[PDB]
Order: structure tokens, then sequence, then C-alpha cells
């Protein structure tokens, strides 16, 4: 089996991308945040605490004639940028774009965090990351990608995100037509639970490409590029007037500038993401001051290799039993 779905930004700044998901009997369709950095399918509900609902659309089992409460089943999860949300487990048919998985665990939430009551696009999340990270206790439950992946023809997704449009989640195939040249195959540590990697390193503009691993995760659910203070430094210096603002929270630039490119290694291979890529818009409404898309990981313990780095590549998730990480330009 195969599947295949559009995942569209939910505004101009592409800070995040929904993909539309089928869940239940007959369909619900809710609008999920694919999050490769994580593996908790969870959605607003008819169980969300009614204040914390503001215009999502939810999921309500008891008119799904295949949910099953998963009894005794609860979740929690705290995210990277400190929003949470939490609730009980129902059991249903999910489909991702014609790909259809039953007896899915989908964590119907009870609570959220502001941040995502405040966010009306995004009905939940889809966790892509490796199952060891789902939160669901007494019993851990499979991701999507988990559960599907013995019906898939190769057992592999593919994320293609685009820079201010559409693009393709695809589920069990590589979709040829979709990148340039080759796909160069890195290898994965699933030792934290995520698609964690070693770039080869990095140039600045038409600078020369220093050569030095960075460790990283392939993070579907991050909008920006966290890399270490001395790369991020070595960036935002060859752009006149930036400068980090611990007021603002990172580095900003002014809005006049033209930013530089900024190229990853990926073995011998190379990522380049044109500057405008890196330009995160005002920092509030009518300022001249923006905000940048790499931004220092040191106060964060993980180099994260978020939607800035990823929407200038096609991306292959192998979940082989040895599991590896490819990327093409396009
Ligand atoms: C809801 O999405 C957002 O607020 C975006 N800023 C993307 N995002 C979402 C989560 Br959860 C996170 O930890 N980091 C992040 O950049």
């Amino acid at each position: 089996s195969t599947g295949s779905a559009t995942t569209t930004p939910i505004d101009s700044l592409d800070d995040a991308y929904i993909t539309p998901v089928q869940i239940g009997t007959p369909a619900q369709t809710l609008n999920l945040d694919f999050d490769t950095g994580s593996s908790d399918l969870w959605v607003f509900s008819s169980e969300t605490t009614a204040s914390e609902v503001d215009g999502q659309t939810i999921y309500t089992p008891s008119k799904s004639t295949t949910a099953k409460l998963l009894s005794g089943a609860t979740w929690s999860i705290s995210y990277g940028d400190g929003s949470s949300s939490s609730g009980d487990v129902y059991t249903d048919t999910v489909s991702v774009g014609g790909l259809t998985v039953t007896g899915q665990a989908v964590e119907s939430a009870k609570k959220v965090s502001s941040s995502f009551t405040e966010d009306s696009t995004i009905d939940g999340l889809l966790g892509l990351a490796f199952s060891t990270l789902n939160t669901v206790s007494p019993t851990q439950q499979k991701t999507f990608f988990d559960n599907a992946k013995a019906s898939l023809d190769s057992p592999v997704f593919t994320a293609d995100l685009g820079y201010h449009a559409p693009g393709t989640y695809n589920f069990g195939f590589i979709d040829t037509t979709a990148y340039t040249g080759s796909i160069t195959y890195t290898a994965v540590s699933t030792k934290q639970g995520f698609w964690e990697w070693t770039s080869t390193g990095y140039a600045v503009g038409s600078g020369t490409f220093k050569s030095t691993s960075i460790d990283g995760i392939a993070d579907t659910g991050t909008t920006l590029l966290y890399l270490p203070a001395t790369v991020v430094s070595a960036y935002w210096a060859q752009v006149s007037g930036a400068k980090s603002s611990s007021s603002v929270g990172g580095y900003v630039f002014p809005c006049s500038a033209t930013l530089p490119s900024f190229t990853f290694g990926v073995g011998s291979a190379r990522i380049v993401i044109p500057g405008d890529y890196i330009d995160f818009g005002p920092i509030s409404t009518g300022s001249s001051s923006c905000f940048g898309g790499i931004q220092s990981s040191a106060g964060i313990g993980i180099n994260i290799f978020g939607d800035v780095a990823l929407k200038a590549a096609f991306v292959v998730f192998n979940g082989a039993t040895t599991p590896t990480l490819g990327f093409a330009s396009k």
C-alpha cells in the first residue's frame, strides 16, 4: 500500500504545515501538524475543555462507529517550545492520503496549552518519530507510520515541504519526479527516539565550506533551524545590522537586509537554503526589525533541522530495520 497527502503552510511565514487526516467512521477530517520530532497522534476533541477550544475542528469519538475507548490509557506531552497537552485515548481508523490504519491510537485532548488554543488552524499533531517516545501510559502506543509500515510497498515516508507553497507527505514510496539529482543517505541514531543524524558541515552564502560534524534531528514539527552558537554567529555576521536580542529571544536583522544562503552537508552532498527561507518577518506588526530563521541551539540541548532546512530538500525517512535519512535537492 501507499499514501500521498498535500501539506499546506498555516500562514504566510510557513510557521507550520497542516495535512488533512481522516479519523473514524464516517470520516472526520482534521488538519494535523505532521511532526517527525514526536510520537503522539493527538487531536482536539469533544472532550477538550471548552474554554481551550477556539476555532479548531474537533474529533467526536461518540460519532465514530469504529472508535473504542482504550481503557485506562492516558497521555501527557510537553514540547520544546513549552507547549503541552494531555487526555485519554481511543483506538480508531485513521487514513492519510488513501493509506488506512485500523486500530490506531488516537489521543483525545482534555487539556491543551494556550499556544494550541490560540492557533485555530491546527487540529492536533501526528507524530512520526520513533514509537519509543510515545507518551501513552500504562501501555505505550505505536505511531501511524509504525502501524502502517508492514503494509507499505516500502517502509518509508517522505517529506517535501514547500516554501510559501503546498508540499507533499508520501508513505510507502519514493517519487523520483519530486527531486533533482540523487538522494544522499546518511546514518540515523534512534537512541533518543528521534531521526537523529550528523551533518558534515556548513557554508554561509558563497563562503567556503566548513567541514565539521553537527549532530541534530530532522524535525518537521519545528519551524526554525537551530544550530550551535558558533555556526549561527558565523551566519549572522554576514548580515549588516543583525544582532542577538535577549528581549526578542534570538537573532533579529534589519528588514531591509538581503539574507545570504546557508548550505548544510549531507555526506559529500550539499543542501542549499536560499536566503529568503531564513526571513520570518517583522518581530511585531509594523516593525523594521525581522526575526531570523537560523537560531542558536545553546538553550535547547540539541541541534534541530526544522522546516527552514527541511523545506530546501526532498527528505526520505527510511524506516527499514536499520533506519536512515535521505536528502535530495529539488
Ligand atoms: C504550533 O506550531 C508552532 O507554534 C510552530 N512554532 C512550530 N513549533 C511547534 C512546536 Br510543538 C515546537 O516545539 N516548536 C515549533 O517550532
